[PDB]
C-alpha cells in the first residue's frame, strides 16, 4: 500500500501522452539566463560542449571546499542516502582533473553509461588503462597520477548486461593508494532505450551495495542525459521502496535535480526509462510502450 | 641594451608579478583548436594519457618536403626561438617507442641530447633506457627491420661527475653499411619532476654543453612528459641567451614560455618551474633570490 502510483492505470496512449506533456512541461520550465555558470564558463578548454556548463552553486567538488581542478560536474543531492556527481566525460586535458577529483575526494564508485564512441562520433574518453596493456597508465598533469588495474581483482565482462566492472587503484607517489570501481554500461545508446530493464536495476544495485559516507560519480558524455536517467531512476526507486512513490514522484524527482544540474534528463526518452524502470520494478508489462518508442 | 626592470620591483611586486604572467600564461592555448591527430593515433607510444604532440609541430615530421613522409613517431615538437639554437622538446620515449627515437636520432643527425630526468622517482618509472650498459664495449641491436644499432663509443668512455648530478654518454648509432652517426647524451638527475634544480650550477652546465653544440641541427632535450623541466631548460637557454646578446627586455621571459607553449601545449607546466627562469636570470645578474 502507501504507494500511490496512478500511471499503471492509464492506457498504452494516454501513458505515452502523459509523458511527453510532462517532458514539454520541464523544458517549459528552463531559464538559464539567470543562473550563474561562472567557473565553468572560464573554464571552456575542458568543456567537452560549448553550452553545456555546471552550475556555479552545486558545483562539484567547489561545494565541498582552493579545489585547484575542474570537472563539468555538481553534486546532486535528493535527501537519500546516496548522493551523486553528476559530469561529463572529462576530455583528454581534463581527465588528470578527473582523476585527482576521484583520488582527494576517495570516490569509490565511478559508473560511465555510454561506449566511449556511439553511431560514428565521439562519447567519451579513455581515463582506466586497456586489458591488453601492462595494467597501469599516468597522467602527468596536476603533479602525476598513475591508474592501475587491481592485481588481486580483474576486470569483469557481463556479456548479456553489457557491463564491464573495473576495479582500479589510483595513487600518487609518497600517498597511500586509493581503490576504486568503475562500471561502464555500454548497452544504452544515447538517442535510444536500454536493450534490457535488468542492466539498470544491476548498475543501482551497484549504488546501493557503495558507501553512502562519499557520492557515486555518474557521467555519460555531457552528464545530463543517461546520467540523469540513472540518478532520477534510482531517486524514484528508493520513494518506492520507502512507501513515499506518489503520482508525481518522477517529475518532482527531474524537477529537483534540474535545479542543481542545468537541463538534467536531456531527451524525452529519457525521461520516458524512469517510468519504465518504476512500472519494470512493479511487474508491470512495458513492452507496448517500449514498442511506440522504437 | 639590458632593459629588466624585475629587479626595481619588491619581494610581493615580483611574486605578484609572476604569479598573474604564469595565471596569464596557462590559459593562451586552446586545445579545441588545435590539431593532436598523429599523437592521438600514436597512443600506444605514449607515455601519458594526457600529454599530446602538436600536429603543426609535430618532429620530424614539420621538416618533410611535401608528399615525403615519417615512418616512425616521437612524442616531440620543433622549438624554433628565434635564437642560434633549435630544439625537439620531447617525452622520454617508452619501451615501445625507443626504435622511433634512435631512427629519429640517427636519420636527423642529432649531436646533443639533454636528459633531465632520472629512470625512476620514488618507485615510479619515469623513463626507459635508451643507451648501453656494459663495461664499456657495449654494443645492441635497435628492434624493428632497420638494422640500427647502438654503442658505446669505445674511443671515450662515460663521464660521471658526481658533484652536479651529471653523467655523459658518448654513444654511435650505425645501420647496415651507412656512416655511423656520433652524438652526446648528458643526463641531470638532480631535478625533481614537477619542481625546480638543486643546482644552478648544474643548469648552467647542462647550457654551456648547449651553447657549445653546432647550430645546424636542434638539440632533443627530455624530461618525462616532455612539457615541464624540459620547457624550463629551454626557456631559461633563451632569456640568457638574450641576457647575453643583450636583448634581454622586461617581457623577455613571458615571451619565450608563451612562444614555446603555441608550438608544444604545455610547455613550463608549474609555476615554480615559470620561477627558475625568472630566478637563473637575476641569480645571473647577481641580485639575491628569495626564495620562497
Amino acid at each position: 500500500d502507501s504507494n500511490c502510483f496512478p500511471f499503471t492505470k492509464l492506457s498504452v496512449q494516454a501513458q505515452y501522452e502523459r509523458v511527453q506533456r510532462e517532458f514539454s512541461l520541464l523544458l517549459r520550465q528552463e531559464d538559464p539566463r539567470s543562473i550563474s555558470f561562472a567557473t565553468s564558463l572560464k573554464n571552456r578548454h575542458k568543456n567537452r560542449y560549448l553550452d553545456i556548463l555546471a552550475n556555479e552553486a552545486t558545483l562539484y567538488p567547489q561545494v565541498t571546499d582552493s579545489t585547484p581542478y575542474y570537472i563539468n560536474g555538481n553534486l546532486i543531492d535528493l535527501d537519500l542516502p546516496h548522493k551523486f556527481v553528476a559530469c561529463q566525460a572529462p576530455v583528454v586535458q581534463g581527465i588528470p582533473d578527473f582523476l585527482a577529483m576521484l583520488y582527494e575526494k576517495k570516490i569509490s564508485l565511478v559508473i560511465m553509461v555510454t561506449k566511449l564512441e556511439e553511431g560514428g562520433f565521439v562519447k567519451a574518453d579513455r581515463y582506466w588503462p586497456e586489458e591488453r596493456g601492462s595494467g597501469s597508465i599516468a597522467v602527468s598533469g596536476n603533479c602525476g597520477l598513475t591508474i592501475s588495474e587491481d592485481p588481486g581483482k580483474a576486470y569483469e565482462v557481463e556479456d548479456e548486461l553489457k557491463i564491464t566492472r573495473r576495479y582500479l587503484i589510483l595513487q600518487r607517489a609518497d600517498e597511500p593508494p586509493h581503490k576504486f570501481t568503475q562500471v561502464q554500461y555500454t548497452g544504452w545508446p544515447d538517442h535510444g532505450i536500454p536493450q534490457s530493464a535488468t542492466s539498470l536495476e544491476a548498475l543501482l544495485t551497484n549504488v546501493k551495495n557503495s558507501p553512502t559516507t562519499v557520492p557515486v560519480v555518474v557521467h555519460c558524455s555531457a552528464g545530463i542525459g543517461r546520467t540523469g536517467t540513472l540518478i532520477g531512476a534510482y531517486a524514484a526507486l528508493t520513494h518506492l521502496e520507502r512507501g513515499t512513490l506518489t503520482d508525481t514522484t518522477v517529475y518532482d524527482v527531474v524537477s529537483a535535480m534540474r535545479r542543481q544540474r542545468f537541463g538534467m534528463v536531456q531527451r524525452m526518452e529519457q525521461y520516458f526509462v524512469i517510468y519504465l524502470t518504476l512500472m519494470c520494478r512493479l511487474g508491470v508489462d512495458i513492452k507496448a510502450l517500449v514498442g511506440l518508442l522504437n
